[PDB]
């Protein structure tokens, strides 16, 4: 069968040769509507023709787990990812005045396990308050497997104002059939360049995460998305990346047999055989 | 050009010949794929599957009763769509240990999520206003102010209100896209049965899709149809196939009779389906 990254980068030149010009600027290619499906049978959909920051994937997953909002708790671990949208300036110029430096708001983490409970900061203690989605999606998987409603949503409508930027990341599925979990992500907006390959790694992770604790094998990962854009800034640099030929993905693996979804450390991965091309400029 | 329908057609095609075997809620086998996806042209047209008849009236009745923000199947009812009353009888709400509900109140459906997000449910009789988010509104109000956002969704799933409604809804969320002055729409649909719902669906969306540009003053662009559980159940693989060897008629086309400039001013006799000649019934 076809590489699978294929489909990223027959994406990539969809964007370009359909893509139509259009905050802050700067240009943008952008498309509506599109859908990726990567196996996560006997391998890792962790692109090759661009190296993929996967020590930020990994950290950054396990820190949403926690179910922290805390921009400074994932930095601590050398990921400043998040660490812009934390800065005292940036919540300022969002009203957020009262609050402390690193707080993000009801993000990923606090909307994953904590669903509906009133936001204060990101040191109280939401336990037994709101719907652990996360949890719930772990139980369903395990006791009614051929269920169609195994959703986990972070877009809540209520929340999305005090958040210092909004998900992206609505919501994903999860499907059990034949012993195999599946997972259908939806972003909402995609930044095919520095964003998606990430995206991509992130959900997979999780795949192989709840399957690992379910008991089950890793199937399909579909990725849809709604606006996939290029920022004109790396129109050059992707343009020659598509001239890259995709190299065999990688493998990953769980060095030790976990119970709970909270119980995982960064340790419990590996990557084998991951050889990405080199690294020019993005 | 390539017709439309054939979208469609191909996601069948495609469960049949890669489908597996999978059972539903009450053990019953079904053909399941997971993850497709279909683009449908609003332009000039108006997308209601022809190799087997929809249920129109049902699709446009029931969607002024969504922007109605009404969770009251009996105001469903009386317009002829009785889709939504066996979920409402008063059976059905002992049984999910809802006794103290008044026989047609369905929970937090659609309407309510649409209307009042977050809002503090009690009855199909109470008083939301200024409760909630006005998700429906605030796309329209974005369309308008900020055509090029990216953020435009209107989200239905509430893990919070899940347990008190009849059933999980089965339109998590759709988003909006605007470019050249044209609306496209894009919904994720977590389950759907190819050839009994998903039409009905398309026809939804599509429609809305037609009423916000119609409110924006924009033109209709396409409609994406994500699904996550694609199936057929087994004992209906024999009359799909048949449906499956039909030839598709050009779609027909929907008109707004008259100038509507708020959503929920649009009336029943407004619409018009002009041109709709779907093949004869099958089984």
């Amino acid at each position: 069968p076809p590489h699978g990254e294929l489909q990223y980068l027959g994406q990539i030149q969809h964007i370009l040769r359909c893509g139509v010009r259009k905050r802050t600027g700067t240009g943008t290619l952008s498309v509506f509507g599109m859908q990726a499906r990567y196996s996560l049978r006997d391998e890792f959909p962790l692109l090759t023709t661009k190296r993929v920051f996967w020590k930020g994937v990994l950290e950054e997953l396990l820190w949403f787990i926690k179910g922290s909002t805390n921009a400074k708790e994932l930095s601590s671990k050398g990921v400043k990812i998040w660490d812009a949208n934390g800065s005292r300036d940036f919540l300022d110029s969002l009203g957020f005045s009262t609050r402390e430096e690193g707080d993000l708001g009801p993000v990923y983490g606090f909307q994953w396990r904590h669903f509906g409970a009133e936001y204060r900061d990101m040191e109280s203690d939401y336990s037994g308050q709101g719907v652990d989605q996360l949890q719930k999606v772990i139980d369903t998987i395990k006791t009614n497997p051929d269920d169609r409603r195994i959703i986990m949503c972070a877009w809540n409508p209520r929340d999305l104002p005090l958040m210092a930027l909004p998900p992206c990341h609505a919501l994903c599925q999860f499907y059990v059939v034949n012993s195999e979990l599946s997972c259908q992500l939806y972003q909402r907006s995609g930044d095919m360049g520095l964003g998606v390959p990430f995206n991509i790694a992130s959900y997979a992770l999780l795949t192989y995460m709840i399957a690992h604790i379910t008991g089950l094998k890793p199937g399909d990962f579909i990725h849809t998305l709604g606006d996939a854009h290029i920022y004109l800034n790396h129109i050059e640099p992707l343009k020659i990346q598509l001239q890259r030929e995709p190299r065999p993905f990688p493998k990953l693996r769980i060095l030790r047999k976990v119970e709970k979804i909270d119980d995982f450390k960064a340790e419990d991965f590996q990557i084998e055989g991951y050889n990405p091309h080199p690294t020019i400029k993005m």
